[PDB]
């Protein structure tokens, strides 16, 4: 019914999430291009804070089950392949029920939600991976540069793809019954 279609476009999501994930996003050692968070993103912001949250959860999942998470440690791994994802669910907060769409939540939704991705991974960056710090740099310094830069990188990108979805396909954002 309502709930098999909302429990199939979460699991398209998170799928595609996944598959995208595949892609190399590398700019310059752990500063990446994050796409694979925008199906997550569209996903919440259509569906809202708990379809996003699950979202968020299987791709983490489907991330660490194929091999494709690079894991340190039990804790890292939670915090930046299960929570980290997740969290990405915080732009349903944003969800538009009615028409017309309005370009500003999508835009607001994306970045909080992404902001709270990296801001996680920033965090990890310190605990976890500071041995990698560049010469010269304190842990928290190389964590905010690559982690930040990281951030933003994904935003620049989640914002030119949805906002294409925006002006070409606005009822993507809007759930509809029928
Ligand atoms: C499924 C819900 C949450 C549980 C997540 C389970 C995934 C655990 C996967 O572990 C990792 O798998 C890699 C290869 O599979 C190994 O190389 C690695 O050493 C190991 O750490
Ligand atoms: C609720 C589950 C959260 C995700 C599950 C994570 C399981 C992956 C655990 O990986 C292993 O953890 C050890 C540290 O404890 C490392 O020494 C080891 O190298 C690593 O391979
Ligand atoms: C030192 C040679 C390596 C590159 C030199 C320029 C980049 C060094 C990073 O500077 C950063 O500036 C902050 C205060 O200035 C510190 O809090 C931080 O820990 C430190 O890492
Ligand atoms: C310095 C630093 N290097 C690597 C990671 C790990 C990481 C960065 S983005 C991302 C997306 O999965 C992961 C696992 C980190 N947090 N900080």
């Amino acid at each position: 019914k309502f709930n098999v279609r909302l429990l199939t476009e979460i699991a398209f999501m998170a799928a595609l999430a996944f598959i995208i994930s595949l892609i190399p996003n590398t700019v310059y050692g752990w500063i990446i291009v994050e796409i694979a968070c925008i199906p997550i993103l569209l996903l919440s912001l259509r569906r809202g804070l708990t379809a996003g949250l699950v979202g968020g959860l299987i791709w983490g999942i489907l991330s660490m089950i194929t091999g494709h998470a690079y894991i340190l440690s039990l804790s890292q791994a939670f915090l930046e392949y299960l929570v980290a994802p997740v969290s990405l669910g915080i732009a349903g907060l944003f969800r538009q029920k009615t028409a017309p769409l309005k370009l500003a939540p999508v835009l607001l939704g994306t970045f909080v939600a992404v902001l709270l991705k990296y801001f996680f991974h920033f965090i990890a960056g310190i605990i976890f991976w500071s041995q990698y710090a560049w010469k010269g740099w304190g842990a928290v310094a190389y964590s905010l540069a690559v982690n930040g830069i990281s951030g933003i990188l994904t935003a620049i990108a989640a914002f030119v793809i949805l906002i294409i979805f925006v002006k070409k396909f606005p009822k993507l954002f809007i759930h509809s019954n029928y």
